[PDB]
């Protein structure tokens, strides 16, 4: 059992912790770090507006939280220099605070005694970036120490494009993600760096930018220059849909598009990408463990222009992708 | 004063009524029909969850409703055969029940006394179909008697497509409309013809078909077999966005794409199609009278693949188009 | 294995089905009736916007549905006369269409082969009415054949009232329940018997009557003519709160009020009434099996005026009570 | 025309500005102060998720915003010591930032050259507190310089209780306000001082505390000790309902309760309190100018226990109350 620490016990920190309990046999979270007191932190772990009440008991004291009788040590250091992971014999830190996506800031956790860092977001200056099931077999135990799990949206779209480019060829593709609101949006009209994310999120469709499409190139180099896109934030609390419209030189049919996805989405890869012929809505993919759930019924073909649509739980699915990735790093030398 | 009656006084019905009071100096609704009593009708007219309280005063009695002191006759007739438009000298009927989209049923209103019928929806077997500002000049006062105003989505998309086809040439386009939920959806999970519109509307992204992309051919023939799409119904009560992604053989940039729209978004056409660089969100286009408001900031190019995005108040934006059209019909031969 | 059938496989229907699979070792639904086809039914059973995807596998054919490999017969019979429960040897029927709340209609199920009928609602002309945990010991296996499980609100309020009346003595109480919206409300502004339930459910606080406060007498006679109230339907899909404000002649404090509930919220009764000091919000009581979860932190006293607040998952909380009751009926004479 | 400044151009600052344009003939806002840049501020004034697009044109430059051709000067001083109102000849400042509800902090605006301050919230150490239409005739031009408009909820409930106590006598009353969420709540589950306001606001009913009931005593001294209450935050973006349940020694009927409210809600007072026999929902009282809209249909009587219900637009109605109050201060010596 490889021990793990989390820096940043927020939505994604907490999803990850839950995913470890629910989905892993060889990982154990033994310390976290956050800004807030253990009463608040334990309360947020216990109750959850999306995921429900946690199965286990939760107690806290002035320097820990105890979950199902297992003591997790908690800190609150705004500066990760001020931590010590080797104390707790932690081999992997998940950096999920969102304020250390620069790999050269993140390597501090190595300084502070860890052996591997995983960034739960797009990173900069990272040793490598991964969408598990796409480019995971390039992981290099020697030289990939500070690594990125990419973004939710990237983890949805990359699996689907790997498959579609491989069989048909994508000349150019433009994406729209119709996306659950996220917590960096305002509940009432208030100031934001971004004048649209500034608007009341639960009564609006809010267009916003995403690097998720350009970032595919990091995991599918052959697609650099070939994808762009953006997001429509819409009033559901979780669950999103990536809608890609692209050009193929190929001559393609709804049926051949769908058959390729189906053909591909098997064995281990099929745990990252699913194939569905069902009448789905967002609530149907809440708490779904695939990174990309492909909706055969939404495939449209017009001339040499294709539209395909894949679903994702932008919390849980992304987390599960990250967990696969952590498991991999944990299975190799370290 | 051309006189107007309304069959089906629901969302679009009532939007229309208000649009007339706010925006027209030569039209008057003098009668309306639905499936309910005048207490229920007077209430729904007075209080609207989207459009607010109505300015005017509202009284009812056992066969009518009065609004700023003007008596409006009301009927409760499931079947339009049993209606007498001529009793009130109604020229134009807005058919907005969404149950008489076959013009062959809707021509009943003619028999029942009306000279014209305007179906506020995609229709079948109609004399003609109009997106105002796009193909309204081909209106034939003699032969065009039962006509379609097309869908909200088609009123959004067409203005935009015309312009960009005219300038650059569309090979093929695929559309996604992110659309406010509508009456035909279920509040709770419950049976429905469409197994997705069957799911809780206000907590779901709900994909469903729409033919508004194919329906563009009806108003721009040169685009037949060239456009398709679908909708995602989402939890807002009104406001939608039309997302189109097309190929052109032309060589294009974000700037030139946007320059085309801004060039054309002027004069009378600019009252149907608008050009914006503002940082819009859906609540900003609620009660906006344009059929299509173009979001210049959302435009993207990659190779010969282009993405463009236009907003529309699917209730009020659509209704303002339908009124423009009703104003055209009424500016001409009423025989 | 007592066999069970369900008339009306809607929200509460399907909650019930799941409650049986999750929570019972001696019950089995073997047949259900509704107004739809088995494709639509199998879909709505498999995917739920609140309860999530069902664990088991689901197949259908032209007269049934199969769930973890157990065949369940399905009928599409508007009229229960045309039903044959005995064909499948069903003892207990859950009548959950919300269209057969008169026991005189619902006794049809008896004629149609059933020995008992449990109406999942306030009923009229019923043999008896039960809030489990409150007055379920007065169940008469011979004479109580068509029975009510009362409303969700009454299942929330009664446990709580009993306790506080028993300890302090209620003069009069007035209740407000802040309740998740329900199927009988409109998604868009549209005609309805109730002119407020007629308004857009998911963007409105909607006041409406409920008799759950008066209905408490049926299960606690000593409170007749002593309680009243109303509901505010608000935009969540499930989860509600019952707010009661009463007089007592006793002298009371926040602490003693709360001490009464905690004292009583134990053993079997504690499975209906819960005691919490947690910082609850509505999503925290979704999928909670208690009929009434008491929020100790919400309690207020001013003179002899007391305010108390209890939570309830109006779908799943209510359904767990209805199952307790169905479990009681089935532990006894089935003649 | 009395000139006015606003400190704090947020929800309530902006509602107030709009109310001046829409409802006043003898007030002119000529300066505001806020944290943010004029581009962001002008954008928020222009577009509004609740109130709609503003009727007028809006331009901005590096030190002002211009509305319908009228230049409003804008500042951004975190510390109101750093301002000068007499420069712009401002007679009344509305303190609406929410971080100067202490009257001894607020009197700075007087230091900085103003003559009257109005706090748009419960205050501490204030010269007086007012619910216009209840205790406004006690305003003392000489000695009421730093004053409070009370809270939205107080402005709903005080008018209704003045009437009901006067005719029936309230022994004791407990309130629940079913309240639109406010912007001090979290959009996603995140830390808050208050563990319930910490929870996703648009998918929850969130119980929270309010002083609004105890505060009635400030405007109706005869009711001290006699009222308490709390709030249920619910997912509508504006519009709320005060539900009061109380004891009367009197012997009362639905009909006599309603007739008293109706009887009272006339002339000027009836502009603060309305009487309604209509089938209202929250959206019906959006943008309603009364502080309290009394819902006759919701009156319940059981023994000597009464429940009455009054609506309020917790943004706009409260604002309009505040505007009446400002108009009063503006009509007297100053
Ligand atoms: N849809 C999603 O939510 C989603 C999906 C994929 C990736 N991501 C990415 O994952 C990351 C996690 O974001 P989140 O949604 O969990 O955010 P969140 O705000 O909900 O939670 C993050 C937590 O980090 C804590 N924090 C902030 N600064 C800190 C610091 N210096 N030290 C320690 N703790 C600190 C906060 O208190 C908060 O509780 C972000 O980079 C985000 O972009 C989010
Ligand atoms: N976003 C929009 O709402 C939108 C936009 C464009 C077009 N439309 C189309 O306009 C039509 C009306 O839509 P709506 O949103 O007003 O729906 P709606 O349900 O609000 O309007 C229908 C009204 O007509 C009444 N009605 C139904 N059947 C009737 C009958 N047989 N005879 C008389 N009255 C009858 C109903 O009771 C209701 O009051 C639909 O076809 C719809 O697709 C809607
Ligand atoms: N919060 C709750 O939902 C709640 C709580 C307690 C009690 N109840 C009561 O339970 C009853 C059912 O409520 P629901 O929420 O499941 O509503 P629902 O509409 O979800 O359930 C009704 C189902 O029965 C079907 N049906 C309708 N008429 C029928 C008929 N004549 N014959 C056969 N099937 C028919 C419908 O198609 C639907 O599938 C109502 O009386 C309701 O008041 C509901
Ligand atoms: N329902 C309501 O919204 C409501 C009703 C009645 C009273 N109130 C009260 O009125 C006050 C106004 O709150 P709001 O809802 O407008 O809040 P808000 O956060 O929506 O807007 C307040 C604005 O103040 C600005 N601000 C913060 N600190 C500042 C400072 N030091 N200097 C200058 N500007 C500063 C912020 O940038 C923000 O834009 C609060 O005390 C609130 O409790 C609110």
């Amino acid at each position: 059992t490889i021990r793990v620490g989390i820096n940043g016990f927020g939505r994604i920190g907490r999803n990850f912790f839950r995913a470890v309990l629910e989905r892993s046999d060889d990982l154990e979270v033994v310390a976290v770090n956050d800004l807030t007191d253990n009463k608040t932190l334990s309360t947020l772990l216990k109750f959850d507006s999306i995921m429900g009440r946690l199965g286990q008991e939760v107690e806290y004291d002035d320097d820990s939280i105890t979950v199902g009788g297992k003591r997790i040590a908690v800190y609150a250091e705004r500066d990760p220099k001020n931590l010590d992971w080797a104390a707790h014999n932690v081999d992997i830190v998940i950096e999920s605070t969102g304020f250390f996506t620069d790999a050269n800031a993140a390597k501090a956790h190595i300084e502070a005694g860890a052996k591997k860092v995983i960034i739960s977001a797009p990173a900069s200056n990272e040793d490598a970036t991964f969408v598990y099931g796409v480019n995971h077999e390039s992981y290099d135990p020697e030289n990939h120490n500070v690594i990125s799990g990419a973004s939710c949206t990237t983890n949805c779209l990359a699996p689907m494009a790997k498959v579609l480019n491989d069989k048909f060829g994508i000349e150019n593709g433009l994406m729209t993600t119709v996306h659950a609101y996220t917590g960096d949006q305002r509940l009432h009209d208030a100031p934001h760096r971004d004048l649209r994310r500034a608007r009341a999120a639960a009564v609006n469709i809010v267009p916003t930018s995403t690097g998720a499409a350009k970032a595919v190139a990091l995991v599918l180099p052959e697609l650099k220059g070939k994808l762009d896109g953006y997001a429509l934030r819409v009033p559901v609390i979780t669950g999103s849909a990536t809608d890609l419209t692209f050009n193929t030189k190929s001559e393609v049919t709804v049926e051949s598009i769908n058959a390729a996805i189906k053909e591909a989405a098997v064995g281990e890869f099929g745990e990252t990408l699913a194939y569905s012929e069902e009448p789905l809505v967002s609530t149907d993919i809440v708490h779904d463990s695939h990174g990309s759930i492909f909706d055969a019924g939404l495939t449209k073909v017009s001339g040499n222009t294709v539209k395909v649509v894949s679903w994702y739980d932008n919390e849980w699915g992304y987390t599960c992708q990250l967990l696969r990735l952590t498991e991999l790093v944990a299975s190799k030398l370290l």
